[PDB]
């Protein structure tokens, strides 16, 4: 072929590269039966080639037909000794495919540099191998990286003793098969009995010399070892440590650099943290020498530690350093600068903003939404997949708020390449563009959108609706949860339960968990005089495993403190249901000691919250008794949801109130409603102005106790309309005092 001189030259400089070219040239015709361009100038990149390309020309027509592809010809012509071991594969294929070696098996052997001698090697010993209970699979990788005829009786000679020290075969081939491992088998033989009495385990053993230079990472730990204890380093430390490549040499930087980091004033967890993860002995060294000029930049050293804590934290450091002037003229802050830098593989995320941040500006991100894309792991593929898939999420019509909310999670990337895959396959199946979001919008997104195209059809075939598996699938984990329904449905139906049981407890995060649970417990739950129904109510919130557990956990405590089985459901039945579960047992001695029955606990603690509820009255009911307010008082108004805020609301604005002429009957009545907090804060603000107006305070009051801060706003805004158009005030007050009076308002000035 036309060989530029480029090409040419690149040949002549190999030891006999003039014979190659003339030889190439010579045999053009013949060698181009056989193999392509490419793989001819492959085999002519070595020493010699000439004895290859011949050797191609006498084994190659034959190897063809015995089954080897032009690629395996290649891998094993195309190397030194490459004419001798292509030679050795046609005369030894056939002895070697009785004993139970591939094609491929051959190839790779042949492949090592000398591995004519390779294979003759794995022939004498195949039977003792075999016999031995080796696989050939296990002799391929003890025969690779030219490990050759040494690796082999390297293998056979460790061994049997090996076998009685308690190693598997797995273990020792897993040792063997890195370059140099057969070195490390008789390391670890040498290295075993002083290691295992410095307390080191096998398992310990194996995992640090199944690494490149393992040998050297067993010495180390032996020879190291004693003076890093002595440091304070534990066992386990060094172990994990020299257990990752490198292991040495990390090992090594802690014991020359821990001194000199702990003076700058890094601890030694810190110092072991750092040193534990791949590439430790560059992120130590990074540490000590980056560390002045980071500081200098303004970087803490808490900062510092975190950014080289992670995987790929010398590269960090280094990063940071280059590029926060760059960043920070595009006015990022430092502290997006660290969320950016503090995960695992930060230096590509900050590389990933410096290049891709100018585009994703003009497509109408902003800081806000690169720094939550890109201060993820992952996040330099969730902002290239933001940048490479734009075209075709224009074109399905996702919102740049919608690509900001499934790529800026953990894994975005993937959920973003999920939901141009499989979104339009669940559009065609009902499912809504904002639905898809949802599914596709919680870390595990991917998966999610996947369950639910999987498991569709089936699940709305046994009853469950298309909104019923949104619900569950549109929280993360939620592609477990699917499967959990799939899975148990059939148990918990025959078990009593309805589909919209499963369902609600299915439909909130961790619901893979409570399904199950629900399963588990129940029996015990019934034993104990629960039913069915209490156990959905139960189970079926945030959390409501914790909240199953709580209650099976502290149900004979507060049963025995007066409590009943109604009681227990009604205060673990909402969300954070094992916490007011547990405040109640913390605080009912107290608060029957303040004068607060056993129904009023319960009222307190029966709502969302209801364990801050409880903490709000003890901390404010002395000084609300001072005031005037009554036990019962105090009560209604933390007895509902935001009880919490409604009593401090009435602790905060409530004086205020009283001396602008509401009595504290009224401010009580304000406040003892949902959303009582709001009506208090809507009075507080708005009150003098509605006042000013012509509306008495017994109509403010009117208005805030029953129809809230949104009937008071209504008011504010169209009762001048109102009044101009001949309304009374008794006329707006019977509209706007009522629940869904702001609507009612809304009606009654539409033609104005």
């Amino acid at each position: 072929l036309n060989l530029s001189p480029l090409e040419r030259s690149k040949i002549e400089k190999q030891y006999g590269g003039a014979t190659t070219l003339a030889f190439i040239s010579n045999k053009q015709n013949e060698l181009a039966q056989i193999l392509s361009r490419a793989d001819i100038l492959k085999i002519a990149s070595y020493d010699c080639a000439a004895h290859a390309l011949q050797a191609v020309l006498d084994c190659g027509p034959m190897l063809g037909k015995r089954g080897f592809s032009q690629s395996d010809i290649v891998k094993i012509a195309g190397n030194i000794g490459g004419a001798q071991a292509l030679q050795a594969v046609l005369d030894l294929e056939s002895m070697l495919g009785k004993r139970g070696f591939s094609r491929d098996d051959i190839a790779k052997m042949a492949g090592n540099i000398g591995g004519a001698q390779t294979l003759q090697a794995v022939l004498d010993l195949e039977s003792a191998f075999r016999e031995r209970g080796f696989s050939q699979a296990d002799i391929v990788k003890i025969a690779g990286n030219n490990g050759g005829a040494q690796a082999l009786y390297s293998v056979l000679d460790v061994e049997p003793t090996l076998g009685k020290r308690g190693f598997s075969r797995a273990d020792i081939v897993k040792i063997a098969g890195n370059t140099g491992g057969a070195q490390a088998l008789h390391t670890v033989l040498d290295l075993e009995p002083a290691l295992g009495k410095r307390g080191f385990s096998r398992i310990d053993i194996v995992k640090i010399a199944a690494n490149n230079g393992g040998a050297q990472a067993l010495h180390a730990v032996l020879d190291l070892g004693p003076t890093l204890r002595e440091c304070g380093f534990s066992q386990a430390t060094i172990a994990k440590i020299a257990g990752n490549i490198g292991g040495a040499q990390a090992l090594q930087m802690v014991l020359d650099l821990g001194p000199a980091l702990g003076k700058r004033g890094f601890s030694q967890a810190t110092i072991a943290k750092i040193a534990g993860n791949i590439g430790g002995a560059q992120a130590l060294q990074t540490v000590l020498d980056l560390e002045p000029a980071l500081c200098e930049r303004g970087f803490s050293q808490a900062t510092i530690a975190k950014m080289a804590g992670n995987n790929g934290g010398a590269q960090a450091l280094q990063t940071v350093l280059d590029l926060e002037p760059a960043l920070r003229k595009r006015d990022f802050r430092q502290a997006d600068i660290i969320k950016i830098a503090g995960n695992d593989g930060g230096a590509q995320a900050l590389q990933a903003v410096i290049e891709h941040g100018p585009t994703l500006r003009q497509h109408g991100f902003n800081l806000a939404d690169i720094v939550k894309m890109a201060g993820n792991i992952g996040g330099a593929q969730a902002l290239q997949a933001v940048l490479d898939l734009k075209p075709v999420l224009d074109e399905h019509g996702f919102s740049q708020p919608d690509i900001v909310k499934m790529a800026g999670n953990i894994g975005g990337a993937q959920a973003l390449q999920a939901v141009l895959s499989l979104g339009p396959a669940l559009r065609e199946r009902g499912f809504s563009q904002p639905d898809i979001v949802k599914i596709a919008g919680n870390t595990g997104g991917a998966q999610a959108l996947q369950a639910v195209l999987d498991l569709e059809l089936t699940l709305v075939e046994h009853g469950f609706s298309q909104p019923d598996i949104v619900r569950i699938t549109g929280n993360r984990g939620g592609a477990q949860a699917l499967q959990a329904v799939l899975a148990l449905e059939l148990t918990l139906r025959e078990r009593g339960f309805s589909q919209p049981d499963i369902v609600k407890i299915a439909g909130n995060s961790g619901g893979a968990q409570a399904l199950q649970a629900v399963l588990d417990l129940e029996l015990t739950f019934r034993e104990r005089g629960f039913s069915q129904a209490d156990i959905v109510k139960i189970a079926g919130n945030d959390g409501g495993t914790q909240a199953l557990h709580a209650v099976l956990d502290l149900e004979r405590m507060l049963g025995e403190r007066g409590f009943s089985r109604a009681d227990i459901v009604n205060v673990a039945g909402n969300n954070g249901g094992a916490q007011a579960l547990k405040a109640v047992l913390e605080h009912e001695a107290t608060l029957n000691e303040r004068g607060f029955s056993r129904a009023d606990i319960v009222k307190i603690a029966g709502n969302g919250g209801g364990a801050q509820a409880l903490k709000a009255v003890l901390e404010h009911e002395a000084t609300l008794d001072e005031r005037g307010f009554s036990r019962a008082d105090i009560v209604r108004i933390a007895g509902n949801g935001g009880g919490a805020q409604a009593l401090k609301a009435v602790l905060e604005h409530g004086p205020t109130l009283n001396e602008r002429g509401f009595n504290l009957t009224d401010i009580v009545e304000m406040a003892a409603n949902s959303g009582g907090a709001q009506a208090l804060k809507a009075v507080l603000e708005h009150g003098p102005t509605l006042r000013q107006r012509g509306l008495s305070l017994i109509d403010i009051v009117e208005i805030a106790s029953n129809g809230g801060a949104q009937a008071l706003k209504a008011v504010l805004k169209y009762g001048p309309v109102l009044m101009q158009a001949g309304r009374s005030n008794e006329e707006i007050v019977h509209v706007a005092a009522r629940r869904g009076g702001a609507g009612r308002i809304r009606k009654m000035v539409a033609p104005l």
